RNA sequence: AAAAAA
């Protein structure tokens, strides 16, 4: 058996036939590095008055913003650890075999993801 | 001109600017991703609340490998003065499409949750 | 795996 090491900066729960395992959230918020990309403004009807330019609203968009890497760096691998973390994260970095993410997600009737049924990985 | 954002993601997306918030309604329906199965196996992990006691460890559900085929429902067309606001990853599988921005620079709260965004973001 | 670290 392995220890799922959780490096998302939210409570993971999978739900399980047995009931549920948490994972407790990450203690730094971790983030990505991204380029700025090509930095414009979209203007855009304010849902509240639709269709009136008068009182539209200037949303920032970074067109093309690229991956650069990530902060911080994962974690070096440890014999009997399994990080989970992001898809994204993982797909990065493909030689990684340690790296899983939570799949098949379960969400609340707000629409926010609240728990997962399974994990996901890479192809191995 | 400004444009019409349609929100396709089923949480409600708050787009915090400056001016105050832009908020736009989750989506009626639950939209979902079309996966292959991928390899599908168990992974043994210890329990949290017992690391390191095996006889209490869990049976983790993991897909190994699980690929894109597809999403459902499908993308609206496209509307001329309406721009679709989707997740990054549906957004990288329809490069052709002009009108897809996702939220971007995310706002987490206390418990690690993503409660809003500062901008969009699109393809190059 | 549908809010660039579920
Ligand atoms: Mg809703
Ligand atoms: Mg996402």
């Amino acid at each position: 058996p392995v220890t799922l090491v959780n490096l998302t900066p939210a409570e993971v729960i999978l739900h399980l036939d047995g009931g549920p395992l948490r994972l407790p959230g990450a203690d730094v918020v971790p983030r990505l590095l991204l380029s700025e990309g090509r930095q414009e403004t979209l203007a855009v009807y304010d849902p509240e008055r639709p269709g009136e330019a008068a009182v539209a609203r200037e949303v920032p968009i970074a067109v093309g913003a690229t991956w650069l890497g990530i902060d911080p760096p994962l974690p070096e691998p440890r014999p009997g650890t399994v990080y989970v973390t992001s898809r994204v994260v993982a797909e990065h970095f493909p030689e990684r075999t340690d790296l899983v993410w939570p799949d098949d997600l379960i969400r609340d009737a707000d629409g926010q993801v609240v728990g997962a049924r399974r994990l996901g990985c890479l192809p191995r």
